[PDB]
């Protein structure tokens, strides 16, 4: 058997290709071979925590130019990721979120002011773009008390350019990248040079503010703590370059991933009826009245069926399509079969493992009651992770998941969405899946 698979987008084409094989193959997508690895059993070996740990895989490899030795940049070996990692985990827990519970929801109500406006004009809204200026203001403005840009303006934040720039600039492949980008000092080096130190010209400014700052009768945020906790084996803090990485990684890591799961739950609430309903009631009891919700923080996760639906949104395209392990010692998976040497690493397709076939013949819908706990007991093998594994799974799941509900619930529950006819769900792959030329339309409730 003989296919023809196109890999523009490498994702999918894998998930297509490995539907040929029986759960672990290998592919050239571009600049390198991977061991792809898409079946339930398979993966839960991979996902073993003795045998097997976080691989920087090459793109985050690549993205080491800009966030460097960040938490989800940095090397397993590297002192700045355990000590980064001690330092933060209070940053993230649940108790930590109720601290910012109250400038999540205030970001929120500026957003949904905007868009009353735009409901009011009859305007076709760009979905991802918006829920990504959002989710940049709610890290921002909860986790380090700074603002970048105003959701009710257009203007964009220079800094935010040029942290753009400098991610594309990042994952120019070594074909693209001139041989002597490092000597001609072309417009394109200079650029990036120039992006590279107002980046980091602008994050030292947000850490020497803040060092100003008593933050009297104050609650620590995840600056105050990176500017405050030192690590409890090494006794040291983190040091200011790192600290500036740790900003940078946040700002990246947690603000696309986010902002294209809404994106993609707001494209499904808006084409099945029958969901968007069985949702919109579940904000209606909440909060009744077409007043905005005073959201308080023990209400986010009580909505049930809401989080049902980013649940099967993030299992339907996981915006983190997968991630990379390696071997902490030479090991075999499956039966004794595929055998690997220490240091060698795999990848894990959670988008063909999410879309699997042990998750039933409908795999392909989208329906949230099928997340629930009892419908998930009643299947056996199969893999749904979409925060990664181990000690290097998403350190922001309790606050993904916080941010997600809130948007969402909101959003429900002041306006009606009306997707744009014709249209069909295409996913592009930039540094996450995100659904592209997705544009809906609103109105307010009454
Ligand atoms: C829908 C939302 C999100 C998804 C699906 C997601 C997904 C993931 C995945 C799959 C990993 C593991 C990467 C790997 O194994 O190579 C990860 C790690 C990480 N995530 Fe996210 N993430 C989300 C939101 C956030 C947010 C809001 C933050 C805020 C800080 C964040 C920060 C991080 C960091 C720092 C790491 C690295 C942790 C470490 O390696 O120690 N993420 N995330
Ligand atoms: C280079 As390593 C083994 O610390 O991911």
């Amino acid at each position: 058997d003989l296919l023809s698979v196109d890999f523009a987008t490498p994702v999918q084409g894998l998930t297509r290709e490995g539907r040929r094989h029986d759960g672990i193959f290998e592919q050239c997508i571009g600049d390198f071979r991977v061991v792809v690895v898409d079946g339930p059993e398979l993966i839960e070996e991979i996902n073993n925590p003795q045998l097997w740990e976080k691989n920087v895989g090459p793109t985050l490899h690549k993205l080491r130019s800009v966030a460097g030795d960040g938490m989800f940049t940095a090397y397993n070996s590297e002192e700045n990721w355990r000590k980064a990692h001690e330092i933060l985990t209070p940053a993230f827990t649940k108790e930590a979120m109720s601290t910012y519970h109250q400038r999540i929801a205030a970001t929120v109500r500026e957003l949904i002011d905007a868009w009353n406006t735009r409901a009011q004009n009859n305007s076709w809204i760009d979905i991802p773009a918006e829920t990504n200026r959002l989710t940049i203001e709610i890290i921002s403005r909860a986790g380090f008390d700074y603002q970048f840009n105003n959701l009710a303006d257009h203007s964009e934040n220079p800094f935010i350019t040029a942290v753009l720039r400098e991610l594309q600039y990042a994952n120019r492949r070594t074909d693209s990248i001139p041989f002597y980008e490092q000597f001609l000092g072309g417009r394109r080096r200079r650029l990036h040079a120039a992006d590279k130190k107002f980046i980091r010209a602008e994050v030292d400014k947000i850490i020497d503010v803040r060092r100003i700052n008593p933050r009297v009768g104050q609650s620590p945020d995840m600056l105050d703590i990176m500017l405050t906790a030192a690590d409890p084996v090494t006794g040291d803090k983190l040091d200011n370059n790192n600290i500036g990485n740790q900003i940078l990684t946040f700002l990246v890591a947690g603000s696309e991933t986010s902002a294209n799961a809404i994106a993609f739950a707001l494209h499904f609430l808006a084409t099945t009826p029958d969901v968007a309903a069985q949702a919109r009631a579940e904000v209606d009891a909440m909060w009744p009245g077409r007043t905005f919700p005073d959201f308080q923080f023990d209400q986010i996760a009580k909505l049930r069926y809401l989080r049902l639906v980013i649940d099967e949104a993030l299992r339907l395209w996981p915006v983190a399509p997968g991630y990379f392990r390696q071997a902490k010692q030479d090991t075999t998976i499956g039966e004794g079969r595929y055998a690997f040497k220490k240091n060698d690493w795999v990848f894990v397709n959670l988008h063909a493992a999410h879309t699997h076939r042990s998750w039933g013949p409908d795999a392909a819908e989208f329906k949230p009651e099928r997340m629930s706990t009892e419908n998930r007991r009643k299947l056996g093998p199969h893999i749904y992770k979409p925060f990664g594994v181990g000690e290097r799974a998403c350190i922001g799941r309790q606050f993904a998941q916080h941010e997600m509900v809130i948007a969402l619930a909101a959003i429900l529950h002041q306006f009606e969405l009306e997707p744009r006819p014709g249209y069909e769900l295409k996913v592009s792959e930039t540094l996450t899946l995100k659904p592209s030329d997705l544009q809906l339309r609103l109105r307010n409730r009454v």
